[PDB]
């Protein structure tokens, strides 16, 4: 299938970060075992042209970006384009593929450019020049570069990064001022980071990084906007978030592919994932005993719970029964848990009397890809297996008959799978304590005899919630009452509880907002749901010392380790559905013997938030996580990405306090370290909402229509930034840069004009790739400004209409009509004021003026 995309943009509120703090290309990148894993991934990839899927994706982000100084698009229709590194290639296309739809405007959301040029080392239809040196050419509104570096040794990083810096300076001169360019970087290095911040960033206005996911590598793209228009841009923490995930996905995937076999290999049972099969002779006209029974059962012990299939056919005078299946590392952990091999029921394999024609075994069979739900269960499965540790006993709850956990849990951990349907796994031959019991898990008075340490409720509560016509909270309340009797201390639950506004996944998940109900159309499964705040309350009644940690497992490709190693083909579309379907059905972790946490300040983005942490020793250290990463420590503090942090120790009582000012709307989780060996325990989690929408400002009792103007005071959370706009004739326009001046409370300098009385002025937020969606305040006070009769006034026409001015009710000169003449008492101001340079500005003697459009 298609490729995936990851990207970040310059959030203006983030902190200042220096270049050496950002990570770069790992030391162990170019190596023999590294080159194996990447190259294995490339051959197994099923895709058409990789150049087209990468280019159409990154071009789409470039266009849609919004200019604060314009209120509209960075890149304009029918602009001039330069293509660098143009590929004639070997497709027979004789030129880059994306270009011929890009001229025709066949791409959705991309208008045709004016003309396109081609340069490169091996372009067929363009001039062949060395792009690191000057060349005879014009100036372009857009530059696209796909240069690839060349490396044969780890010491070549000086030579390769030298090319990137050289190309950056040439694309600088190539772009006309106010334009844009994009540059692709194969190998991110710290000296590259040092080059970007010092030279190119101060010259540009805004930047964005785009990463498509096609082949398993660290390739990246970088874009610069508004060239030759000096500014004050620096690195941010949002950039740091982008890199740490971008590098980690390579780190996890390199190990996944290293454990896979070579392309076109030969199987003998050695490889951890592979093929295995056996054959029988003369079956179906008697009884299979001894080798027929032992061999067939012994195969099933090695393969486990995976798919199994048979073939029955005749060849060379021999009647054969064939079994083929695919092993996995997961099957290996089931293999050791057995104390000895169990035998099977051979009746079902005997009753056949027809020929089942065989076929060639395939390793990655299902080219259909995993479904979103099959991907969904894998993420839930993994977070359970990684949570369990050796020796810990488990109170498994709601598991289906196939009993997948025996593979998830370690081999030394005894557990029991209990439910309402009899199982199929054999019940006398395991090595450790393994039992199955059939009883309603919501019944009263059963757990008191059961022994367990960790509890897991996976997809179990949801269906029986609809089963007994209850709401989710009531069904959840019954489960809570039972486990309060239980001897266990760790509970992991998968809960129907959205973490965002209710949206229906079109065709995959349809939700009623009022009746708290779910509807899955692919399965016809109907379920109820509950609230995130309330479930916190339910826990607090059962345990005075209970902690909660809503963890967003999404954005972690560890689950894919289960999928790829099990030879279950993944698809891009299924993951994108799966990542969203987690948000509506997250997993809650409860620490029964934890310590309660308290929030005292106001947790709204941009406000001052504070936390209270009692009981910790002066040598103890606190740690914060956001998406399993860490840049926050009481050890460093100053390295924390969020701007304002203060952590103080108070030995008078035994309390710690923390002061935060979060510039991101993220969910943060806490960790605490006790002792010089640092034993970690899980603390609470808190959610910070978007900054206050509210706005309040003061307008002076006596105005000031003079040259120096009057001041206006505004109080806003510092995330938003106010710009002045005018809405005329279905479009939004931006006024003069010097008439309205915003600076630090948010204090205004505003010049007063009579045109303000007849125009309408708005305020919008522009700090993002959007303008005007969260704060949008009209100035009706500027619509009706009282004009003192003794005070001098300015004037400037709103537009070229038949404007007409009457003085105290008496007519004088018309405006915007062929042959306007300045009155015998007015003046022309030095500079134009209105929302157009093509509008002149006049200085008028005091009076009572009335304007009229004709």
């Amino acid at each position: 299938g298609d490729a995936l995309s990851y990207y970040v943009d310059y959030n203006r509120s983030h902190r200042v970060v220096l270049s050496s703090e950002l990570p770069q290309l790992p030391d162990t990148y170019f190596d023999g075992d590294e080159q194996y894993g990447r190259s294995l991934f490339s051959l197994a990839r099923k895709i058409g042209d990789r150049s087209l899927v990468k280019d159409t994706a990154v071009l789409k982000h470039a266009y849609q970006a919004i200019d604060p100084n314009t209120g509209k698009e960075y890149l304009r229709s029918r602009q001039s384009v330069a293509y660098f590194g143009a590929s004639a290639g070997h497709s027979g296309a004789d030129q880059p593929l994306v270009i011929e739809p890009w001229i025709q405007g066949k791409i959705s959301g991309v208008p045709p450019p004016s003309s396109v040029r081609q340069f490169g080392y091996d372009v067929a239809r363009g001039a062949i020049v060395d792009l690191a040196r000057p060349f005879p050419s014009g100036d372009y509104q857009f530059v696209y570069s796909d240069v690839d570096q060349v490396v044969d040794g780890h010491d070549d990083l000086s030579i390769s990064s030298g090319l990137v810096e050289s190309l950056l300076s040439s694309c600088m001169h190539a772009t006309a001022p106010g334009g844009s360019f994009v540059v692709k970087i194969n190998f991110p290095t710290r000296p590259v980071w040092h080059y970007i911040e010092q030279k190119i960033l101060p010259n540009i206005t805004s930047y964005m990084l785009i990463k498509p996911f096609v082949t398993n590598n660290v390739e990246l793209f970088f874009v610069a906007f508004g060239v030759h228009q000096h500014s004050s841009l620096t690195w941010t923490s949002g950039v740091y978030f982008f890199l740490v995930d971008h590098f980690y996905r390579y780190e996890t995937l390199s190990t996944i592919s290293r454990q896979l076999p070579s392309f076109g290999y030969v199987d003998d049972g050695s490889s951890v994932t592979g093929i295995e099969t056996i054959s029988i002779e003369n079956p179906g006209f008697s009884n299979m005993t001894q080798a027929a029974r032992i061999g067939i059962s012994g195969l099933c012990a090695n393969v486990g719970n995976a798919r199994k299939s048979i073939a029955i056919y005749e060849s060379h005078g021999a009647r054969v029964l064939t079994i083929t299946s695919r092993r996995s590392p997961a099957s290996a952990r089931r293999k050791s848990r057995l104390r000895y091999l169990p035998l099977i029921d051979p009746r079902s394999l005997e009753v056949q009397a027809r020929t089942i024609l065989p076929a060639d075994p395939v390793l990655f069979e299902n080219v259909s890809g995993a479904s979103p739900h099959v991907c969904l269960t894998m993420m839930y499965n993994f977070e359970v297996s990684s949570a369990v540790y050796d020796g810990d006993v488990v109170l498994d709850l709601g598991t289906g008959p196939e009993a997948k956990i025996l593979e998830l849990i370690p081999a030394t951990s005894p557990v029991t799978c209990v439910d309402i349907r009899p199982t199929a796994q054999p019940s006398g031959c395991w090595n450790v304590r393994t039992t199955f019991l059939e009883l309603d898990y919501l019944s009263d008075g059963w757990i008191t005899g059961v022994r367990g340490d960790i509890v897991t409720c996976m997809l179990s509560l949801g269906a029986a919630a609809a089963g007994k016509s209850m709401t989710f909270d009531a069904a959840f309340q019954q489960l809570i009452k039972v486990l309060s009797k239980s001897t266990a201390n760790v509970v992991l639950v998968q809960v129907n509880c959205p973490t965002d506004v209710v949206r229906s996944i079109k065709g995959y998940l349809e939700i009623d907002s009022t009746n708290k109900r779910y509807r899955f159309p692919k399965f016809g499964r109907d379920e109820p749901y509950s609230d995130m705040d309330a479930l916190e309350k339910i826990c607090r009644t059962a345990w005075p010392n209970c902690s909660i940690t809503w963890v967003p497992l999404s954005y972690d490709l560890r689950w894919t380790r289960l999928a790829l190693l099990e030879s279950t083909t993944l698809s891009s579309a299924s993951i994108r559905i799966a990542e969203l379907m987690y948000k509506y059905m997250p997993i809650m972790r409860i620490d029964i013997h934890g310590l309660p946490m308290e929030k005292r300040g106001n947790f709204i983005v941009g406000q001052n938030c504070s936390l209270v942490i009692p009981g910790f020793n002066a040598q103890d250290v606190f740690n914060c996580y956001f998406n399993s990463a860490l840049a926050f420590s009481t050890e460093d503090v100053n390295a924390a990405m969020i701007p304002q942090v203060s952590a103080q120790f108070d030995a008078t009582k035994g309390e710690w306090t923390l002061d935060m000012v979060f510039s991101d709307a993220g969910i943060y989780t806490m960790q605490a370290l006790v002792g010089s060996n640092a034993n970690p325990v899980s603390l609470g989690s808190f959610v910070v909402d978007s900054p206050d929408v509210d706005i309040t400002d003061a307008w002076p009792a006596q105005l000031d229509f003079t040259i120096a103007g009057t001041d206006v005071d505004i109080t806003v959370n510092p995330y938003y930034r106010l710009m002045t706009f005018v809405r005329i004739d279905g479009q939004w326009q931006i006024a003069n840069p010097d008439k309205f001046q915003f600076f630090s409370t948010l204090v205004m300098n505003v010049k007063l004009d009579i045109a303000d009385k007849y125009l309408l002025y708005y305020i919008r937020d522009v700090q993002s790739r959007d303008v005007g969606f969260y704060i949008q305040h009209p100035l009706q006070l500027l619509n009706t400004i009282t004009l003192p009769t003794n005070e001098d006034l300015f004037l400037s026409a709103p537009d070229m209409r038949e404007w007409a001015v009457k003085e105290s009710g008496n007519t004088i000169c018309i405006l915007n009509s062929q042959g306007f003449v300045l009155p015998q008492d007015w003046d022309v101001l030095t500079d134009t004021i209105s929302w157009s340079p093509s509008i002149p500005t006049y200085i008028v003697p005091p009076g009572d003026y009335t304007l009229t459009p004709l």
